């Protein structure tokens, strides 16, 4: 019995001016 | 048994000028 | 009894100028 | 009384294999 | 009595291979 | 009574594989 | 007697997800 | 008598989860 | 009698994972 969770959060709030930014998110799981 | 979950969150909010941003999320799963 | 899942969100909310911007979801899962 | 100017200015001259190149600009005013 | 003044120029000449160059220009001005 | 002014130059001449080269300029005034 | 070879080889086998890839090949000769 | 040559390989196999990878290939020559 | 050879590889196997990677090759030759 095996139990694999991945929790990810990127927040942005009030903001001006973020050219080219890179909000990437990557997850694996195996088993 | 096995449970596998991913979660993945991305939240802007009063924003501006992002030319060329990047949101990306990737997820792999393998059993 | 094997249990995959995977969630994926962007919110973009009151915003203005993000030209070419690149909101890209990749989910992937194998058995 | 307010008073408000831009100006902007990209030239380019004599050239050769510029595949793929980006002239952007960008101008906001605000009262 | 307020006067804002923003100027930009950008200036290329006798060029080669400048493949997915960029030339960006921002300007912003709040009253 | 204020005066506010900003200049940007960006000069290239003569040149050879700059790809994927960048020329960003930004400006901001605020009151 | 000049002689100018130019070979350019690019080969991709047995992929998945290469959404947006760029495969780009440039050749310049001169005399 | 001149002799100019110039040979470029790029080879990829069995591979996933790419996305906007860039294979570039520049060849210049004079004389 | 000038003899100019110039060779590049680039030899990816059995991989994942490598987004926005850039293989980048640049040759040049002068007389």
């Amino acid at each position: 019995q095996l139990h694999q969770q991945q929790h990810q959060q990127q927040h942005q709030q009030h903001q001006q001016h973020q050219q080219q930014q890179q909000l990437h998110q990557h997850q694996q799981q195996l088993s």
